[PDB]
């Protein structure tokens, strides 16, 4: 009986956030393989859950609205607008780090011309850490059904909008009991069901918990990712999307056979985990200290 909100449909329960298109297109940001938690449910409206809470975003040319669901029905508060405006990372500027990239990358300059508004969530990092686990030989409409399964199964029920019934992410103890494995391969995750499972009982008996990618965000990239790499599931490029999509290392550059294959094709690029960790830092010695946010441009105009 509850419906997803339109700005036609519900006006008064819409904030605005000041956010030119060429800062942010939720097309190109919101299903573009970062986060697997959004969908267009109408035309030019994202509905998807952050933390315990349910939002719709569409966007004109200058300006990002906004609407949560939680209580009686009202406007986002200020924090609850905060909160949205540290997820975009809207206080970094993206046409300025675009110019800085363009200005010693030729491609790069072509490329964006058409694929403004391409940046970065911060995500949080046991929803990102799972999700990523997912991601091996996997497609993103694959990984997406995936992760709404898995949060069906395990995580705590938030609203139902139309059709749609919305979970919150499972905590690590809900991932790590006994027959979460079988009941992760009856929602299809197949092999990856194993390193979920591992991976949730890994961090709460070796590592002491959540507060440990929590420490990992505030660490240094290399020792986030060396830590990340010990557990099940996570090898270097998994982890380098962990590091740049949710531990604020944004020169973090995961590095994958297509990466290869754009930087030999349009870089010119010549030289397994060596040659990978070499192609990182060739993009980390071209873009800067926010490679990974021009690669995740170059990713999301790919796509
Ligand atoms: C396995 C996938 C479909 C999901 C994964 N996503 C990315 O690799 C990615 C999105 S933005 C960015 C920057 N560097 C890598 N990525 C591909
Ligand atoms: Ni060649």
């Amino acid at each position: 009986h509850m419906r997803h909100r339109t700005l036609s449909s519900s006006p008064a329960l819409w904030a605005s956030i000041p956010c030119p298109r060429s800062e942010l297109r939720l097309d190109l940001v919101l299903a573009s393989g970062q986060s697997f938690r959004w969908k267009e449910q109408s035309p030019a409206h994202w509905s998807g859950v952050l933390a315990d809470q349910v939002w719709t975003l569409t966007q004109t040319e200058d300006q990002l609205y906004c609407t949560v669901y939680r209580s009686q029905v009202s406007r986002p508060t200020l924090e609850e607008l905060e909160t949205l405006h540290k997820y975009f990372q809207l206080d970094v500027s993206l046409a300025q780090l675009y110019s800085h990239w363009a200005s010693v990358d030729s491609h790069f300059q072509r490329v964006a011309q058409k694929f403004q508004g391409v940046r970065l969530l911060r995500q949080d990092p046991t929803e990102c850490l799972f999700s990523f686990i997912c991601s091996s030989n996997n497609n993103i409409a694959r990984i997406t059904g995936m992760v709404e399964r898995l949060c069906q199964a395990f995580g705590p029920r938030l609203i139902q909008l139309d059709d749609v019934t919305y979970h919150g992410f499972p905590n690590l103890h809900a991932l790590a009991g006994p027959e979460a494995e079988t009941h992760l391969r009856k929602l299809g995750l197949g092999y990856r069901a194993r390193y979920v499972r591992a991976s949730a009982k890994a961090i709460l008996e070796e590592q002491g918990g959540p507060a440990w990618l929590q420490q990992l965000r505030v660490a240094p990239y290399e020792e986030a990712h060396k830590a990340l790499c010990t557990l099940p599931g996570v090898g270097a490029k998994v982890a380098d999307c962990i590091c740049l999509m949710a531990l604020d290392k944004p020169q973090a550059v995961p590095v994958d056979v297509h990466v290869w294959q754009i930087a030999h094709r349009d870089y010119g690029w010549h030289p397994s985990p060596l040659a990978n960790k070499e192609l990182g830092n060739f993009f980390r010695n071209l873009w800067g200290p926010y490679a990974g946010w021009a690669q995740a441009v170059l990713f999301s105009a790919d796509l």
